[PDB]
């Protein structure tokens, strides 16, 4: 009775909220990560004191390799075999740092950026659509993918992909009733070993309060499309980011 | 409780966007040009449900002269029925062929003024006078694939998409959020024959199910919503997959 | 013969090396301006003593009116009186200034700056037409329209328009073989009142050497647009604005 | 004196084009190929003819993998071997077939997406450590918005093209080396598809009911690492005949 969805990278951070907020919604919950065991199982804990037997923890990295398939086959098998039906995908999980063009291995770089970023997705997508309502995916993409950051060809080379997959998808697998969409946040949750004053740089840019968005901002933009008052949206990416991506130079 | 301006709202999408804003506790006015029947019949079944929730606000919308005044009364009788107005919906529009190859200046008012003037002159009326304030401008998500012959209709729903993202950078200060939903196809023109209307239907990818007024209000429903606060300068696409389909 | 062109605002700036360019290149223009009398004889006297009878003037104000269709209906007749043909047309002039949503009469400022950025360039594109080899159209887009200036929304509104206008008439023209698009510059030449402090603040901000934009750098991209080299383009714009788009603020 | 180019999948069609384009306006080449040898000697033979030693041919595979980055290396080091410089990289090879959702998966992973955008990452990141006028230009996909059914990985790696075109236009700027692109809407159909198949294409062009010819791509490749474009990166020019502004 209950639907059921596979977050990835829902340990922590914006995925945890997105986690969190369907439960709150009504579904079961699969929640995916890879290093961060500890905030997992607290997660599922959390959710399972709430209503019994309605979340659990699937480990898997999402690097791309040749084992990548079947790991994201793996992931969404995790969903069937705990609830007996997946409703949802949210494409979370996603790596992020520099990859300078002028001067890891290279190759290790290109593995885990786009394979987190588009090829995870990708394999993700298949393995829900050919395991199966309201049936919806929602990747998490980057409102500022055309105003990238310097350094950051790989991470932004990945985010590109993900909105040429959203796009494909929801195409493809519309005549199943699946719909494919995205959520764009522009400066979200800061990363942790982000120092104050660097933060409060980005802060200042942004038009709507001069403030990053709250993880549950951008949890409320996926809990929508989602939803059925989504029903006839798909290849949409709905940008969350308080105008940050109007702002010239 | 708050209030919503909702243009052209006596039929069709606009209807839809104010019944479903009224069932989520605003007040509304019921802008309206020729459609005074329609209109005071939709205020007659609000006022029902809640009395004293809804007026009516007449006001022809083509560029003129005059088209600042208009704009600067219909925010007005929001402010004077309810002492507020925390949402405007910029709805109506003109829509109808003008072939490169009416005289075209009042085409030209018409098309230009009701799809871009009178959203930029009631966005300005809505600002000067002012929570949870936003606008909704009613976009078309096929702006970049456009109807053969349609090229001032095209420009005019171009110009709304600079309007919304200008205004949302120029009003965020202001804390009033100004976003866009784009329909594909939705109710088509009643004027329309039905084999034009099933060659539309027959290319959505979504097309199983049918496209509703409902569907585009719930939109509109979200952006105004305490779900959007952080979500401004966007233009939410409701059309079913049609605009990723190939010729 | 040699082909002739028709290029808005060309008595100085961008629209001068427009035309002077085409005329380099072997096209007869016609100079069309407003209030600037005196620089476009002077540039007509200059290209006629280059070669005889190869360019005319030829006066209106673009803002929008009842009369507007009419005065771009002279424009294009004046260059099929002097030449006797019209291959192409350049619609370059351009009305910019502030008009803040919150607080010349505004029915003034819609006028001048939807009807000199969008509305004439439809009306020319019409007549262009209708008066009807590699003919085509060069609209003067903008670069930024997607992070626009603070308190431009009129202006922003006009460029924007005039992106729909290259689109629906590329599409629209197609099958009578006249090409439609664009030239969308970042910056260029700066406004003549900029003072040198605030010219350097845009400078500073483009990527690609740090500096505006030349005139003839501008002209080079409607030259190759009009050329034999772009035969099967049409409905694009081409951004000359070295690199200043993509930098995120 | 003269200027050097890369272009990768020279051998034919498009790329051939460009080839004889960049040569024909005085660059050396550097014709790269992966399976069609004999095509490419044939042109640098021809070339050489008419100029001798301005063009030379590099075999390599440009599907990812963990020897694609040295590979990569050797490309731009062919050019620098055989002329002295490396002026322009034109990105042209690109592999291309369906992938629906519902070879291994993880080989056509490898092929579309290493063909497509992780080797010319990599061509871009060995033109640009190596170095009057030196660019890139990508060879995008003017559908990338409106896909063909069932090829989301092809369409996930033009996207990923697009992203390199920014990313590397604005981080390559302080050197002077501009990046772009050139989408290509239909130009050179398939060899296998029927005439009746082609027609359907054709009839969709707005400009003419045509597709582009290869020359008419490569005169946008052309013009864009000309000092015509001396101002111009992160742009991508569409030479389509108006197909992308067809609706459905
Ligand atoms: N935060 C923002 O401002 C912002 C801005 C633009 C876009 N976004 C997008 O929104 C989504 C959430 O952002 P966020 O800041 O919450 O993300 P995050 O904290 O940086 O990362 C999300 C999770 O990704 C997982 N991950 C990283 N590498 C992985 C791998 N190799 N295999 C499997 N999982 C891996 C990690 O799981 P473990 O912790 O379990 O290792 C991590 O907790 C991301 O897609 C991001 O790109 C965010
Ligand atoms: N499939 C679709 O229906 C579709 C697709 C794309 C975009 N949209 C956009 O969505 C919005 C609503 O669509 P719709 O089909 O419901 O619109 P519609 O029925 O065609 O028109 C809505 C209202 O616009 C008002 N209007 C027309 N000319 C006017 C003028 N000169 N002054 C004042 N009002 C005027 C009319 O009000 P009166 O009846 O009172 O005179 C009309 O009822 C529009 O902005 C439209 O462009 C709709
Ligand atoms: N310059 C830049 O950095 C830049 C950046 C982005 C876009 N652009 C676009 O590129 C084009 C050229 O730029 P620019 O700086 O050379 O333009 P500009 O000098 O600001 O204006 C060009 C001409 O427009 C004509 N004009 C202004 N109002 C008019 C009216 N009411 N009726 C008829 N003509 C009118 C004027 O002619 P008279 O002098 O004869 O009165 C003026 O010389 C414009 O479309 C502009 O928007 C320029
Ligand atoms: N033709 C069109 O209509 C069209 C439309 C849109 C975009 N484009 C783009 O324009 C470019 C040229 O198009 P085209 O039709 O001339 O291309 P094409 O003939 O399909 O392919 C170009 C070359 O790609 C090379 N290539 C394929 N797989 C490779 C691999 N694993 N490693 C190295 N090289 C490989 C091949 O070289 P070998 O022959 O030596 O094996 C092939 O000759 C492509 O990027 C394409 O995506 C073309
Ligand atoms: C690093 C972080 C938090 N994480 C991911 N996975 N993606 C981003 N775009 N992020 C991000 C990076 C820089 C900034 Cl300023 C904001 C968010
Ligand atoms: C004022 C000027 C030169 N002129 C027009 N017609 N359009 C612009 N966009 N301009 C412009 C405005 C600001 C900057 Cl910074 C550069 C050019
Ligand atoms: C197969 C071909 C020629 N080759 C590549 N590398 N990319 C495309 N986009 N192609 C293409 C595919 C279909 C059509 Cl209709 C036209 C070109």
């Amino acid at each position: 009775e209950a639907p059921a969805a596979v977050v990835t990278g829902a340990a922590k951070r914006i995925g945890r909220a997105i986690a969190v907020k369907l439960h709150q919604t009504g579904y079961r919950v699969v929640i995916h990560y890879h290093n961060s065991a500890e905030a997992a199982v607290s997660l599922a804990d959390e959710l399972n004191k709430e209503r019994s037997n309605t979340a659990v923890v699937c480990q898997a990295d999402l690097t791309n390799s040749n084992v990548l398939p079947a790991s994201c086959e793996e992931i969404i098998n995790s969903c069937f075999r705990a609830f007996g039906r997946c409703d949802v995908l949210v494409n979370n999980a996603s790596a992020f740092y520099p990859t300078p063009l002028v001067q890891k291995t290279v190759e290790t770089q290109v593995a885990e950026l786009i394979g987190t970023n588009a090829i995870a997705p990708f394999l993700l997508t298949m393995s829900f659509a050919q395991r199966q309502s309201n049936l919806s995916i929602v990747n998490l993409c980057d409102a500022m993918v055309d105003q990238p950051c310097m350094a950051f060809s790989l991470y932004n080379m990945g985010k590109h992909a993900l909105v040429g997959l959203t796009q494909s998808a929801a195409l493809e697998l519309a005549p199943y009733g699946i719909r494919v969409n995205g959520v764009a946040p522009g400066v979200s949750l800061l990363p942790v070993a982000m120092g104050e004053e660097e933060k409060d740089k980005w802060r200042r840019k942004v038009p709507l309060g001069r403030r990053e968005a709250s993880a549950e901002q951008i949890a409320d933009a996926v809990i929508f499309l989602v939803s059925g008052s989504a029903q006839y949206i798909t290849g949409s990416i709905i940008k969350v980011d308080g105008g940050l991506s109007l702002v010239h130079a």
